[PDB]
RNA sequence: GGUUCUCCCCGAAAGCUAUUUAGGUAGCGCCUCGUGAAUUCAUCUCCGGGGGUAGAGCACUGUUUCGGCAAGGGGGUCAUC
């Protein structure tokens, strides 16, 4: 299938296109392939009649899609409700990694203006 | 501006329209003289009408207050935005 989340890309290797499965990435790809006992030399283009099962099965074992994107974003407000550092820093846009906001932090403040 | 004898009858208008017209003039309206015509015309009563003014009203068009108060809120305090 195209499974959970619309589209699975094709005209490229199986592992690759599996990285484009909104919560599956570099490792996590070849880890499903290893599981499902199948190659990456073959593309997804070929979509095996075996691999077709394991698509939904192994992405069903991982927190992915809406499920993950829920939980994370539920927790950005969780701390926010409790007067946490991690909390308020999200509504100023600020980091939590001790980064340079004397100079940098132009992914947290947006770019130079 | 002035415009000269007499008697008798009826008797206006200062409105409208147009005008290089607005103190002019023309037509009409209104007067007069004559000739036709009509229970024509006029009034009044009775009978039938359409009316949007006066008055009144506040649905509508706007406008005004005052209670409540569906919604908005300016405004303050607080948070996470």
């Amino acid at each position: 299938a195209r499974i959970a989340g619309i589209n699975i890309p094709d005209h490229k290797h199986a592992v690759i296109a599996l990285t484009s499965i909104y919560g599956v990435g570099k490792t996590r790809s070849k880890a499903i392939l290893a599981a499902a006992g199948i190659a990456e030399d073959v593309k997804i283009s070929e979509l095996s009649e075996g691999q077709i099962d394991t698509l939904r099965d192994e992405v069903a074992k991982f927190v992915v899609e809406g499920d993950l994107r829920r939980e994370i974003s539920m927790s950005i407000k969780r701390l926010m409700d409790l007067g946490c550092y991690r909390g308020l820093r999200h509504r100023r846009g600020l980091p939590v990694r001790g980064q340079r906001t004397k100079t940098n932090a132009r992914t947290r403040k947006g770019p130079r203006k």
